[PDB]
């Protein structure tokens, strides 16, 4: 059912929506993003990987909640 | 940009995706739901309101994370 371009995790770690515990989220559903825009962060033992959009579009859905563990290739964000 | 049928909060309270702190979520993006299916819970001072689907379709997006406060009429879930 999930149609659109799916941005997947490039690593095993913990998913975060924000640049810090007190900051606002990089993106929200309905937001337009451009190639290169940071969508989220996946962290593993303090190694923090900033996941960027590989194509421009609108954020259709965010599939994981902040603080949740993600696997390699796990769907994170859908862009339409 | 958010196209589809939007299920909104009927009250001011706290949004929860699960029936208990240790349970799995009622729904996930991509899941097909039928009228009457529970999508989430909004809680205010232990008054727990189970939000049900008013139409059948596929969950396109979930707009709030568990434990976050929601306002009256705030968009919660999008059904396509
Ligand atoms: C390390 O274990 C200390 C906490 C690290 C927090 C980082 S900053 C970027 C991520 N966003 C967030 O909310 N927490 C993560
Ligand atoms: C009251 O303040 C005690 C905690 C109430 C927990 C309830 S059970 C249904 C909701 N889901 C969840 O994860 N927590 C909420």
């Amino acid at each position: 059912e999930i149609s659109g371009h799916i941005v997947r995790s490039p690593m095993v770690g913990t998913f975060y929506r924000t640049p810090s515990p007190d900051a606002k989220a990089f993106i929200e559903v309905g937001q337009k993003v451009n190639v290169g825009d940071t969508l989220c962060i996946v962290e593993a033992m303090k190694m923090m990987n900033q996941i960027e959009a590989d194509k421009s579009g609108t954020v259709k859905a965010i599939l994981v909640e902040s603080g949740q563990p993600v696997e390699f290739d796990e769907p994170l964000v859908v862009i339409e």
